[PDB]
């Protein structure tokens, strides 16, 4: 069982305790840690924050306390134009230049692999996406000839039926990717105004349309398109999505006027870190969609959908019963990394819960 964990580079800037560096990571918690978002310039992989070289180095030293740890660097992300990616993949000339530029870069900074986070391929990208992966892996097999351990190659994929049908050739890229991470937590549309859970586990007996929006369906679909169970990694949120109610209605279906208010440390509308949700929970009413098996809390005119220890152990068991390769946790830095915000003196509550379940059988 794999436990891929993402560490986001821009979490250093957060004020107070909110600040997180490679430093705070438990060497023995995850199996793969993915440093989040490198850039591309002149069709060549490159750093993003000025001190990426120092943090790169800082993270890669964890491999000194734990030999078996493996780290990878991710390319793209949400603040990286889709188009920008799409331009590089279409022109074989500019694509080969990018591919040729990765090995070196990783070997120098100490990573054991690359992670592609092209955030959403369009109908016109599917063919090139397949080209990019295919060729990139060929490059990695060829470079292992130099007598060093072959670099890994993976990818962050959407879990939206429509998104997959539109831009991914799952059967084709499944064979060159070392492992695939399903973004099973972006389900409730950024578009419409209705309270809903972004990462539901199950269909949920009460609501006909868009059953395609839950981890279970996303997973069953990928297996059908051709992805091997031994390459799928299911995504698990370590954050919550907030909304500002537009009425005293709190139950499934209630009106919304927009995202929720900012977090004191997170400072971003609509999102809250797990440690912020821990402080928010005080004096809030909790609820739990029994059909989907996922939380939600309300307080004042704020309605928050999130994941606790139990909702997370649940997804972990599911993951196991379908025999998937493992779990993926988005943001170690959104988890209670210090462990001084959520009751129990434990550190990394959620990611640990996933790990305990994974080490069972
Ligand atoms: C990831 O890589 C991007 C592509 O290289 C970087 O971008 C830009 O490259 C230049 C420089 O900023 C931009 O054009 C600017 O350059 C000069 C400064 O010499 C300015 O005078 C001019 O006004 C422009 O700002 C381009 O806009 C841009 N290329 C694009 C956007 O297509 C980008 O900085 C980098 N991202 C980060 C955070 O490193």
């Amino acid at each position: 069982y794999k436990l891929i964990c993402y560490y986001t580079s821009w979490s250093q800037y957060r004020e107070g305790d909110g600040s997180c560096f490679p430093d705070a990571i438990d060497p023995f918690l995850c199996t793969h840690v993915i440093y989040s978002f490198a850039n591309i310039s002149n069709n060549e992989i490159d750093t993003w924050e000025w001190n990426d070289v120092t943090l790169y180095d800082t993270l890669n030293t964890l491999k000194n306390r734990n030999p078996k740890l493996k780290t990878l660097l991710s390319v793209g992300g949400w603040n990286f134009g889709p188009e920008r990616f799409s331009k590089i993949a279409s022109k074989t000339q500019s694509r080969r230049t990018f591919i040729k530029s990765v090995p070196p870069f990783l070997r120098t900074h100490g990573f054991d692999g690359l992670d592609l986070a092209w955030l959403y391929p369009g109908r016109r990208d599917k063919r090139h996406l397949t080209a990019l992966v295919k060729e990139m892996k060929a490059e990695f097999a060829r470079e292992a000839q130099a007598g060093t351990e072959r670099l890994l190659l993976s990818a962050a994929v959407s879990a939206g039926k429509i998104a997959i049908d539109r831009g991914y050739d799952i059967a084709q890229i499944s064979r060159h990717l070392d492992f695939i991470s399903l973004l099973t937590y972006d389900f409730h549309g950024a578009w419409r105004q209705t309270v809903g859970h972004h990462s539901p586990l199950f269909r949920g007996n009460s609501d006909a349309s868009s059953r395609f929006s839950n981890a279970d369906y996303a997973v069953s679909y990928m297996l059908r398109l051709g992805a091997p169970a031994n390459k799928l990694v299911m995504g698990i949120p370590t954050f919550g999505r907030s909304f500002t109610l537009a009425s005293s209605k709190t139950d499934v279906g209630a009106p919304i006027s927009g995202p929720g208010i900012p977090g004191r440390f997170t400072k971003e509308k609509g999102i809250l870190a797990y440690y912020e949700i821990c402080d928010f929970l005080h004096g809030a009413t909790t609820h739990r969609f029994r059909d989907q098996q996922v939380p939600y809390a309300t307080k004042g005119n704020q309605w928050v959908a999130y994941d606790d220890q139990e909702s997370v152990k649940n997804k972990a068991r599911y993951l196991k019963n379908r025999q998937l390769a493992g779990a993926m946790v988005w943001a170690l830095d959104l988890d209670d990394f210090r462990g001084t915000f959520c009751g129990q003196n434990l550190t990394f509550p959620l990611t640990s819960a996933v790990k305990d379940v994974l080490a069972r059988v």
